[PDB]
């Protein structure tokens, strides 16, 4: 709350509308994409079509949560005086962290639907991972408590969030690189190609994290939303979109006369 670097800076007009523009964009690129991923629903068989579900609820999780921080931008300042100023304890992105825990399962299992995983290896392997994403998750939350008080134990909880990460994403390039043979339509192509896509937008995630290290002013505050905001849009509008279009091409190889249509 009081414990990032949020708290600590005045903000001019400019910076002010700007980061709220970005969250209130946010929340209306998530729910525009939630009818996308809605109404194609239904050109998907039913093998993968869990996969569209997952999306359409990590559009309503994360754009939720934008709305939120939105307002909690607006309720915590005041423009008195020439600039924006605290008013109130409202605002933190505490509450990003703890919408990863319920986004970050969602985002990895519809990638194992997709990849044709089902049954034992689809439980073992879901559990890893969330239990690696949210060990990552959690240590990344204790971290950022310090961003303003101890910049040391910020680097110390980031080196171990970044251990989770790494075998993290490990096991997911493994069940790929020896799955994506299963894969119809030539989705073998396309799922590498995601896979890129993971790589790169979750790792704006701890360049974001390690702003108030770097660059520890207003403009740390906008750049971060900035980077959070170019992270959110890859790693859950632009992935969920590749993992439909690979939910239907491989429904339509598989015979579904409504993805065959589309
Ligand atoms: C910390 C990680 C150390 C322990 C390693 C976790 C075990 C593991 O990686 O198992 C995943 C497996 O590949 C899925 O079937
Ligand atoms: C941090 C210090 C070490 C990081 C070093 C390399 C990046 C590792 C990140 C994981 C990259 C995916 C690896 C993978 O896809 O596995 C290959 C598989 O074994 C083939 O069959
Ligand atoms: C939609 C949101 C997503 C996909 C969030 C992903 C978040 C991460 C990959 C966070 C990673 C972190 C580390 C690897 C170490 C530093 C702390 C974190 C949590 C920023
Ligand atoms: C359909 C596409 C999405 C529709 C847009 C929905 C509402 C956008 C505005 C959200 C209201 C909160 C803004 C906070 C200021
Ligand atoms: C840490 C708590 C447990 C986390 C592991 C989660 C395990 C994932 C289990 C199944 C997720 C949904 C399965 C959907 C597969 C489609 C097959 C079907 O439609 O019958
Ligand atoms: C559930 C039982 C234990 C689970 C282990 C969780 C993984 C934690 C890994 C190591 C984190 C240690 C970092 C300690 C912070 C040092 C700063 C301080 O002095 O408080
Ligand atoms: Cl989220």
């Amino acid at each position: 709350s009081m414990k990032n670097i949020e708290s600590l800076f005045d903000y001019s007009a400019g910076q002010f509308e700007f980061i709220d523009h970005l969250l209130t964009m946010g929340v209306g690129v998530h729910f525009a994409a939630l009818i996308f991923f809605l109404v194609v629903s239904q050109f998907v068989a039913p093998k993968y079509r869990i996969a569209t579900a997952l999306s359409c609820i990590v559009m309503v999780s994360a754009g939720l949560i934008l709305n939120s921080q939105a307002v909690m931008w607006t309720d915590a300042y005041a423009y008195v005086d020439g600039s924006y100023q605290l008013q109130d304890l409202t605002f933190s992105n505490g509450y990003r962290y703890v919408n990863w825990m319920a986004t970050i399962p969602c985002l990895l299992l519809q990638l194992l639907i997709v990849l044709n995983l089902k049954g034992k290896e689809l439980f073992s392997t879901a559990t890893w991972l969330i239990l690696a994403a949210w060990g990552m998750i959690i240590t990344g939350y204790v971290g950022q408590l310090y961003e303003v008080d101890d910049i040391a134990q910020l680097m110390i909880w980031g080196a171990v969030s970044t251990a989770f990460f790494v075998v993290m994403n490990w096991i997911v390039g493994t069940k790929i690189f020896k799955n994506r043979a299963t894969m119809l339509g030539g989705t073998d192509s396309t799922i590498t190609k995601v896979f890129w896509l993971m790589m790169f937008a979750w790792t704006l995630y701890p360049i974001a994290y390690l702003v108030p290290a770097f660059m520890n002013n207003a403009d740390g505050v906008v750049l971060r939303q900035l980077l959070f905001t170019i992270a959110d849009i890859s790693s859950k509008v632009i992935y969920g979109l590749m993992i439909t279009y690979i939910a239907i091409q491989q429904s339509a190889a598989a015979g579904y006369v409504p993805a065959q249509q589309a």
